[PDB]
């Protein structure tokens, strides 16, 4: 589990969104596994605006923050799960690292701010849903 809190926005994995998130929906994209809902209180996170490929992510299944190198956001085939059938997930970045299903929502950060959240994994890989292209998160 986990979320990004920037401005009056809450960014979560679309497959983990709550019924309050859906009732207060701002934007969602199934192909990205992302959902953004509105919040009453202001958050403290800053979104990175960069092309960094190195950073640190939080892994709840190890209670550890791991430095990683990750690929640029791209269209990657993701096997069937209890949340989605087998499909192509877009804006996804991969790294060699540990992850388990409940690690989704763990933040990946670089020196500029939040880069994305854990969204997929398996076979010693961890996938992050990128949020750096969502410029509108920084305003209104
Ligand atoms: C100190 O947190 C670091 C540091 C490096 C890298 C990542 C984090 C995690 C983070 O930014 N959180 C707000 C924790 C909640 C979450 N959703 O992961
Ligand atoms: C961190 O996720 C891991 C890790 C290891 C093994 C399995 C998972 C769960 C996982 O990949 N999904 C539920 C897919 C979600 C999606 N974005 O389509
Ligand atoms: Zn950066």
């Amino acid at each position: 589990s986990g979320a990004i809190y920037v401005g009056n926005y809450r960014v979560v994995n679309r497959h983990l969104a709550t019924h309050n998130d859906w009732a207060n929906l701002v934007w969602e994209d199934s192909s990205r596994d992302l959902l953004v809902s509105s919040t009453t209180a202001q958050g403290c996170d800053t979104i990175a605006r960069c092309d960094c490929q190195t950073g640190v992510y939080y892994c709840s299944s190890r209670r550890k923050h791991y430095p990683v190198s990750f690929s640029k956001p791209s269209l990657i085939f993701v096997e069937a799960s209890e949340y989605y059938p087998a499909r192509y997930q877009s804006h996804l970045m991969l790294a060699v690292g540990h992850s388990e299903p409940g690690d989704c929502g763990g933040i990946l950060r670089c020196q500029h701010g939040v880069v994305g959240i854990v969204s997929t994994g398996g076979n010693g890989l961890v996938g992050f849903a990128d949020v750096r292209d969502l410029l509108w998160l920084d305003e209104e």
